[PDB]
């Protein structure tokens, strides 16, 4: 009795994550077999538009030939090793010195895992080792802010502040979720945004106080949230809580596995953001989605710190397999050649504001309660009603409707909450920018006909 | 910085790295391979008798491996495992996958590393345990001297003495007795009370820890950071009627046992027990690109399935899970294991290999020599009839590794021990070299040493 077709043979060996399983076994698996710019291709021959670049990482497209001819060049010339026992490829001394001079640091270190989440673990992991050693073993609580996602590990999915997460008995204790600096969502009524973000401050300085700074080991943030909906946030507020974290000796961290290499309009988040962190989180773009490859990239204050408490032991005793594979190191170099100098970064500010101008005319609708992002990072928020923000039950499922509708159209959307998301790869041109919104706009004008 | 060696200090934050032995020796900056050997920027050419990390099991630059990696390149760069969607190349993973393991059927999800896949399963049995109604099932059983990995859980279920310097392990990972009977088994205690006393030991942790509070067990088949550490003599078939009989999930650690370095595809196999899951990565790809994968069981497929449908969603995954070019990579690394002889190799060259460590092992200063297939490990010892070892000051196995290094070498030190986990392309000529070339370094250490 084996399965015949690639939907049954999908489903009888597979364990699906992030996954709507009554959407799949009513669709059945979508098997992709190659892309084309932006393109995807199923095993039906479809193609649709993928506005999401894969998860985030695919900005050079699905066949880009550069990065395809450096990826092939590797594996012809050195196809694998580790960075263990005082060895390490010629690629990864190559990548973490561009990796150092792209990052807004004079100076510092890299340390390399293969996903977002294991370096997230990692840098939690630094953290106790450095305050322990410096003789504060207590500075272990982690600060992140409800909506964040940071991962999946046991550590970085207690980092993130979503609710699906209590399937699992989790966070762990000793991970504290500030308030969301989303205005639309967390202003209360008659609160000003500037009220909102001197209140987000005097919220983290009581958080500090109650908590003890001796027992916070850090503080993690994406400069604009991803997989919380695209949520840019409330205007001053990186301006408000970083002199507290820096009063309090609390080493900040940007979290750029979404906004590195230019999604944001600047290679960094924390540029467009203005504001130095300790340390950044990189991941995704880094390889343009052609290989799994996470950064822990140190700044000069945390790089001096940790080398003295490595010192003093000998040896730092942590570490993946893969950890700096030459191959991805090599694809790493050539992505952030491709999106630097190869005009995908000069494309999502060129095209940002057109993308921004469609985004009001759409959110005119009664339905849409806000458009919100930057860059190549934007959501349009579903609402019953407008001037009260009432969102549709639950039960309705508008934005999984939208993007349901979406991929008949041959669009790939996300669907988050009450919301759609867009995130494009940086080699879209008007055109496709034009059939993403045409597409997506008729499945707007399907659902919003049919619920409301 | 000009040099590659400055260029590298002056960048990187290295792992698992002495840090003096680092300073005096410069970092040797690796440019390709040949075979089962490395080249460094200087054009020194060094056998690697540890496969890189085990996971280079066709060596360097195998021809058959680089040009499926090209190939799926050309074809699907890059894709994910979510919303429904997945790439060709991952279906066949997955099918395949069921088919080469020990389960008629089962369920396989990605991940990138044998870390990723062990917090994973973890996740998975919190997850499962509290959808069945019993949240409490959430403590870990590991071993002693077991490595699982480094994310802040898999650190938790290592033993290793080391992770107190990040504050870990959490609460709730708990390390039964390690069952080497050379270094555990007490004075006067034969191997079978030992095995026993291990059983009756696992008996009273579940007992006073409660059933309904453990979520699951995970063994390496073999330990092999621990030092290559075979289990006691009837290990398994005492310890898993007890793991049965109290409704925990048992999970064999495949990450170094998987696919023949212990002379069978699985650890598991060699060791004849049947796990509920398996935990695959290393050889899984050669070392050509990181994929992790948890192979479940039809037990836990279907429990977790049962879950998973009453949620409607399981909220986990890596934004690489399932990647296209991994997955290629992974079915011609299973193919070139399994049909080119590279498995066979291994049970062909095994005697001669265990041969050699047993003249070794006659030494003074040898302990004792243990493993299997092509895992094998030398134990360094200042007394032989006491089991004394030689002062921690001394870096015996250290000072072997340099040597071994300054002859063209590539062997691995872990406590007292000396490692030698080589590629499964090795012949027999290249087997002479890695033990000519060991014997002269253990010959000039133990000189020195005394
Ligand atoms: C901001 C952010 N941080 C961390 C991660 C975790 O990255 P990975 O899926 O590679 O583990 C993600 C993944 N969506 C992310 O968006
Ligand atoms: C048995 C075992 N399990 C898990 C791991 C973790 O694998 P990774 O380094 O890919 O995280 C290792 C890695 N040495 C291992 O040997
Ligand atoms: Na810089
Ligand atoms: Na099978």
């Amino acid at each position: 009795n084996k399965p015949q077709s690639w939907e049954a043979r999908a489903e009888t060996y597979s364990l699906y994550g992030f996954t709507d399983m009554p959407s799949l076994h009513q669709r059945g698996t979508v098997v992709v077999t190659h892309g084309e710019g932006p393109y995807i291709v199923d095993v039906n021959g479809r193609r649709y538009l993928d506005a999401n670049s894969g998860l985030w990482n695919m900005v050079a497209g699905f066949d880009h030939k550069g990065l395809i001819d450096a990826a092939k060049a590797q594996y012809e010339r050195f196809p694998g090793y580790h960075a263990f026992f005082g060895r390490m490829s010629d690629q990864t001394v190559m990548l973490s010195e561009k990796l150092v001079e792209v990052s807004p640091f004079d100076s510092g270190r890299v340390f390399y895992t293969n996903s977002g989440s294991e370096a997230n673990d990692t840098m939690v992991k630094m953290l106790w080792f450095l305050h322990a050693a410096e003789g504060k073993p207590q500075k272990r609580k982690i600060l992140t802010r409800w909506n964040a996602y940071h991962g999946v590990t046991a550590v970085s999915a207690s980092m993130t502040g979503k609710p699906y997460n209590s399937v699992f008995g989790l966070p762990l204790p000793g991970f504290v979720h500030l308030t969301c600096p989303h205005y639309w969502r967390y202003g209360e009524e008659g609160e000003t945004e500037e009220q909102f973000v001197a209140r987000l401050a005097r919220e983290l300085e009581e958080t500090i106080q109650r908590e003890g700074a001796d027992t916070i080991a850090g503080f993690f943030a994406e400069p604009v949230m991803g997989a919380g909906g695209v949520i840019p946030p409330a205007k001053g507020y990186f301006q408000a809580i970083l002199p507290i974290l820096r009063k309090y000796d609390i080493p900040v961290i940007s979290d750029e596995v979404i906004c590195g290499f230019g999604r944001t309009g600047n290679t960094w988040g924390c540029v467009t953001y203005d504001f130095t962190p300790d340390a950044i989180i990189s991941s995704k773009n880094l390889t343009a989605g052609f290989f799994p490859m996470g950064a822990v990239i140190l700044g000069p204050e945390l790089s001096k710190r940790l080398e003295t408490a490595i010192e003093a032991i000998e040896e730092f005793p942590h570490g993946f397999t893969a950890s700096g594979h030459p191959v991805g190191c090599a694809i790493a170099l050539k992505a952030i050649d491709v999106v630097m100098n190869e005009g995908l970064a000069e494309n999502v500010r060129r095209l940002a504001p057109r993308f921004e101008e469609r985004l009001k005319h759409i959110a005119e609708r009664p339905n849409i309660g806000e458009y919100r992002g930057i860059g190549f990072m934007w959501a349009l928020e579903a609402v019953k009603d407008k001037a009260s923000k009432t969102p549709f039950d639950g039960n309705l499922s508008v934005s999984e409707r939208i993007a349901n509708t979406c991929t008949d159209l041959g669009l790939i959307c996300r669907p988050l909450g009450q919301s759609v998301v867009l995130c494009p790869p940086f080699i879209l041109t008007e055109a496709q920018m034009d059939e993403m919104f045409d597409k997506l706009e008729k499945a707007l004008d399907k659902v919003f006909a049919e619920v409301a």
